[PDB]
């Protein structure tokens, strides 16, 4: 089964409900998605392996616990993840960022990756993969397959929201992976859109249209 | 009935914690630092916050969300140190109230105070780098009391079981967040392996 | 007409243009400065923004203020490196709509997401490099197509080379950059330059 | 020679102090556009500092860079209201040592009262950044510049979001050798002692007391 994680914490739920206002500026959405984006990550980060290490202290050798392994890669899924990366980045500045772009045709909801220039030894790092939204599960699922493909075996999935037949479909597709999501919303709608959803995430934080 | 102390032992907070007891560490670092440590004890103290379920205009119709119950939590950072963690509060409570407070060390006696409003209604989150022997902090708290404050919990980065038994006798209803319990102090008060002086390593003043 | 150059050589912009020069340099640190860099060129290109008088109720009555005329200008940033300064611009213009492009080559963009109503708006192009200027010139084809008529361009370094095209191309857009380097190695690199200022905002190798 | 004075008409600039007049502005955005309003404020007033050529070490060889001269600047932020726009100075100036100084008003007479002060070392051989949101009568700005002479500080630059003409007055006849950065020049004081049309009391908006 995959390791799901819904955040319950009171600020996680306060900062995701304000973002669902329909008439909530893109600034604010934009400050929300990064703020939310950063407790996510201290939840998704809690497990990361220390080692104990001696240094010269103020006053003298102490003992100090180091991250094990090399630097993190966080996968922002453009557009709408970088909406989110500033948070994460805020908590692992030293991190390697690994650009994927993917939009969805809203014909046939599929994926269609246009952009991708992942860091080198993926295979010896944990990717945080950042994306506002899990609808279907199609740009998620397409992203994880380019990350094993180039040799990637941690991989942890971080989304404001995300809906039940994305969950699924991501779960059959990669049950090795941890989803940490803000919320699991009722499912999706005959558009596609998740609901009650933050509705069109990308758009939004980009002010197009 | 006896405190509550909660060490943080998320391995971020660990590796920053590490990163601040560097004797080369520059001021520009061991500030953002301060503040970084500081926010994720701030979303530590902040997981018991009260909800309550309100309906809002949503992007498809009518929504149920969760908002905080109560009036805006008061940071009370403490004149100078305690300034330096501010930033770092402030970033996931953005509309806390700010509470300064200076102690001077004679017992102890509060030189400036400027608190917030209907303070008996709203939780204090105490910052200051540092809980040595604890009298700054306990008389910190004696003031918030006497305004009529009775929901408090301590932020700091570095303490020491001297400070952390003194606050427990004095104040036993609140509720310490650290980054770590370090061994002791040293003949002058300073913790030991702490931080040295986190105030002027903060603000660059030797 | 000559296209306006405007060399930035405020004492902070030469001496944080100097920090990302050096060869040891952290991803973080780049990183940081690329935006930095940014958010100072951006306020440089902002000095002419036209503003109109409004009346809100000031502490003491009604005061009368001044707010940014027309529509929230549009933040073009140029896939990938492009991206590397786009939280620098949006510092001290967080309305700012974003339009992301990306360009292959007449041009062929491979990705593009433009603001709507762009003939009515102010176009910040950002790309922290601009060696031969076949990016720059290419984006700057698909927003003009597009309608837009006022369009700034953002660089840390350039080269004359680049300069020189962007200016034969397009000459009435206005150019923007915290150096103006001496040209091009046999390998299309800008000298001094930055080196691959793509890779090193974002960690890749 | 007259007080060098410079009111910075950027249009960002014009536009944010704008919008922190706004009297139904909340302390989230009133700190957060008094901190930027500082960011731009000191770039305005660093674009007189001396600078030095370096030679380093390139990605393709040997440059000559430009880096500022002398020791690192002091930011010296005035409590409480200072705070919120120190932020905004560090962001261009970070490794800048900070020199708090602590002045409340005596709203009765009017008159500043010291009761905090921790400067740098060496400030003799610093350039001091002075932050204050409001300069009203300058009886806090003035105590303040005499605490710097008073340790030996020769270079002091002054940013403030709103001035007063008597408190520009008052700074230049006390102060001459000091140079004033504003985002407005106000009509003048009210019966208080209060700047109008000003940012009201800027203390308690930044902080979210009284
Ligand atoms: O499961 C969600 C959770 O991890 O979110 C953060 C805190 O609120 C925790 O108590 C809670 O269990
Ligand atoms: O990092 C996870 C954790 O330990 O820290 C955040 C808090 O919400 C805690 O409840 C939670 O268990
Ligand atoms: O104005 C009242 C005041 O002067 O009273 C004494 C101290 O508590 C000060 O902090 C406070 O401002
Ligand atoms: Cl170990
Ligand atoms: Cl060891
Ligand atoms: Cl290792
Ligand atoms: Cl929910
Ligand atoms: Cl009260
Ligand atoms: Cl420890
Ligand atoms: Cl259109
Ligand atoms: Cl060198």
């Amino acid at each position: 089964a995959m390791k799901i994680v819904e955040v319950k914490h009171p600020l996680v739920k306060h900062k995701l409900g304000l973002m669902r206002e329909h008439d909530i500026s893109t600034k604010r959405f934009r400050e929300l998605a990064s703020e939310v984006g950063s407790l996510l990550t201290y939840e998704a980060t809690a497990d990361l392996e220390t080692e104990k290490v001696t240094i010269e202290g103020w006053n003298g050798p102490v003992e100090v616990e180091q991250i094990k392994g090399k630097k993190i890669t966080v996968v922002p899924i453009l557009r709408a993840g970088l909406g989110m990366m500033e948070g994460v980045l805020e908590h692992v500045p030293s991190a390697r960022i690994s650009v994927v772009g993917i939009y969805r045709n809203e014909e046939t909801l599929e994926p269609v990756p246009y952009f991708q220039k992942l860091v080198s030894n993926i295979d010896e790092r944990m990717a945080l993969v950042v994306d506002p939204m899990l609808a279907t599960g199609g740009s998620m699922i397409a992203t994880i397959d380019l990350l094993k493909n180039a040799g990637c075996t941690s991989i942890k999935v971080l989304v404001l929201v995300a809906a039940p037949e994305g969950i699924a479909a991501l779960e059959k597709a990669h049950p090795d992976v941890e989803l940490y999501t803000a919320s699991v919303d009722k499912g999706l709608n005959e558009h596609g859109y998740i609901i009650p959803g933050l509705g069109d995430a990308g758009d939004k934080i980009f002010g197009t249209k």
